[PDB]
């Protein structure tokens, strides 16, 4: 029933992502020094450390707003990965796997609590 649950929620989902060795090419944007024509294919660049900043600065109003975010974490990924057999994108297929599983109840928790404030 608690509308406000969802945020300490995806605040320890966020922390077990930043524990994962999977995520450490996700932690940070990625290097444009490393990677130059990354914004050439990546028209939105996202990573954890935004996503993790903008919960805290409570610039979501949902947690479909933040699965929007680390979904885009993972599109991108697969976006620029020149192949399916890379380091970075088979990190990202595991995370992406992770991340679904934890998050599904975080959703329907918060849409059923949204449905018993309108019944
Ligand atoms: C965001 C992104 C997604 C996939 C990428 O696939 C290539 C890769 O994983 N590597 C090749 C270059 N190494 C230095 C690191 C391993 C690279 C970046």
């Amino acid at each position: 029933y608690d509308i406000q649950a969802w945020k300490k929620q995806c605040e320890e989902l966020l922390n077990l992502i930043f524990q994962c060795e999977d995520s450490e090419p996700f932690r940070q944007p990625v290097d444009l020094l490393e990677y130059p024509d990354y914004r050439d294919i990546i028209d939105t660049p996202m990573d954890f450390a935004t996503v993790r900043e903008t919960l805290e600065a409570g610039n979501y109003e949902s947690p479909m707003e933040l699965c929007k975010d680390v979904r885009l974490i993972f599109s991108n990924s697969k976006a620029y990965t020149p192949s399916k057999r890379s380091r970075i994108y088979s990190m990202s297929l595991r995370l992406s796997a992770f991340f679904e599983e934890h998050i599904s109840s975080v959703l329907s928790d918060y849409k059923s609590a949204l449905r018993f404030h309108k019944r």
